[PDB]
């Protein structure tokens, strides 16, 4: 409605061209009784067992990922394959209702042929398919998130920033560390200072330029005991306001378990893209949390500062 | 390796443990001849034929948008359903080798079992198959690039807008319309400045200030015929110089027609943003463009210059 080009959203026509061949095929039923209806469930049975295979081969995956993806909760992984119980489970008791009215060997011969189908890749998903879920979840906001820092902000201010610091030291007593340590918190709720978070890290400070964009850096110094036994740059993740301010934007539906799903594929994502980048092989160094015994992240930034040297 | 909470990329644990099963289940078949392997393939058959026959129907929806989505070519869609056809039709074939070794009212069963199937939403996908797909594909970058606009740039310098606008006219001869004229060039491409891409185009100048961050908004004035017959503001789009700089970026394999794909999803998602949201009721105004015959985008501007009022 914008330009001809531009696609339109998917309609309901999958399931409104489905009851026309339904209603095609059913009437060469009646071309030719009430045999074939015992029939028809029990084919019916064992798209469902396919199915339902192809759930419990990939719960083997998902047990891998159950601490992280699913929060130690074994019944979340099981909700999270085979898609729903209810609908499917239904029919597989209405079938052996119609069964009754050398089995395990009839059974048998199921079980293998959804392996293969498996094994050589034959469950293909379609590119219609492939789209058609991507576009449905509109917040599907992890990667560009993460694209976009890199080569919007990351890129720009990154190979600037060793001739920043070191003026700094050129101008002194405190030598600070020539990384940018960037802070991703997975509870995400990001405040505008860094004092109120934590009364360990208390210095505010800017950057000077080089002697266009003018990105203000400060420098925040732990007072370990008091006492600031190290200077670095810190610096939020600006992507992470945006996921915490989708969930406050109550009129797209985005809850706290959608945002937390994000915000982890947001430090994966950005953890790659600055494995293979030319500017932060040596720069760039991420420090993620979440603390719930909420510890004191001004400790596990010295960890990441003392291993440096 | 960043966080013990932060979930590893998926392995091949799927395809791993589906010989595990396929092993088992085929020595079930050594306790029991070879009157079954018939019987295997023609079972296997029904699951082609059932998965031949969600293709078409998923055609019928792609013929709503063979031009967008598709370029008016009508090989692609049905390369766009159905998977691979090589890999499918193979087994279909040598399945009517085995099928030799009332035909259609056999068909005619699982015709129309497929079509409930779909009728009824059986087809479920499930969340874990469905984030599976989310994370192979590392160029999802289209909901990222249009919330973060929206959030990070378009909700902050929208409700300022109209003050910087009419301070001008007060300052003033030229009276510049109180709207805010994006531009998003499909061809994504984006110049620097505006003058090279359009001679009819060719002002500069810097809205002022209230009287924090600064966003310089230059206003271009359309000379039609010479003549400044309108005045307004225009700014490209930001997120577009990222999505052309991922396919400059060779070391992640972003091509021109991945990016095409997602510069028509960004403008759908970034015309949803702006339907609803309290600023750019009546503030902001997108203005598509793709251009091979290359006509003049000045004159597309005065289109929607001329139909404010
Ligand atoms: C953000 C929404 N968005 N999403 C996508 C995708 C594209 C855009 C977008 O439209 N960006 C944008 N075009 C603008 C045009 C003007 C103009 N006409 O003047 C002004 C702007 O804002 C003035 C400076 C900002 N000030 C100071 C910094 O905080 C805010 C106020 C503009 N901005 C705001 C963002 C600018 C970049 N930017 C970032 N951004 C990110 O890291 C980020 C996160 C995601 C996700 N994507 N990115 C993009 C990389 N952090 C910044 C911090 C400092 C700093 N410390 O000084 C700093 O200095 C300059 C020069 C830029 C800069 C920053």
């Amino acid at each position: 409605s914008l330009h001809p080009s531009i696609p339109c959203p998917r309609g309901h026509g999958a399931q409104k061209a489905a009851l026309v061949l339904l209603s095609a095929c059913l009437v060469t039923l009646w071309g030719l009784p009430e045999h074939t209806l015992r029939y028809l469930v029990l084919h019916l049975a064992s798209l469902q067992l396919g199915l339902l295979l192809n759930g419990v081969c990939s719960l083997a995956e998902e047990l891998r990922h159950i601490h992280s993806r699913y929060r130690g909760s074994y019944w979340r992984t099981v909700r999270a394959c085979l898609g729903c119980p209810l609908r499917r489970g239904a029919l597989l008791l209405l079938s052996i209702y119609f069964y009754y009215s050398p089995f395990t060997w009839m059974l048998a011969l199921l079980g293998l042929s959804q392996a293969l189908n498996i094994l050589l890749g034959l469950k293909g998903l379609a590119p219609a398919e492939i789209s058609a879920v991507c576009e449905k979840g509109n917040f599907n906001v992890a990667h560009g998130l993460a694209w976009s820092y890199y080569i919007g902000y990351l890129r720009l201010i990154l190979p600037e920033l060793q001739a920043r610091i070191r003026t700094y030291n050129q101008h002194y007593r405190g030598a600070v560390s020539q990384r940018l340590y960037i802070l991703l918190p997975l509870d995400c709720g990001v405040p505008d200072n860094l004092s109120m978070a934590d009364p360990n890290i208390r210095f505010l400070d800017k950057l000077p330029q080089q002697t266009d964009r003018v990105y203000s850096n400060s420098i925040y110094e732990l007072l370990e005991n008091g006492q600031r036994a190290g200077t670095c740059v810190l610096e939020y993740a600006t992507p992470l306001q945006t996921l915490f301010a989708m969930s406050q934007y109550s009129q797209a539906g985005f809850s706290r378990e959608d945002r937390l799903e994000q915000a982890k594929l947001f430090c994966r994502t950005l953890e790659d893209i600055l494995a293979d980048a030319p500017e932060s092989q040596n720069n760039c160094r991420l420090i993620a949390y979440q603390e719930p015994s909420s510890f004191s992240l001004s400790q596990e930034v010295l960890r990441h500062l003392r291993q440096e040297e």
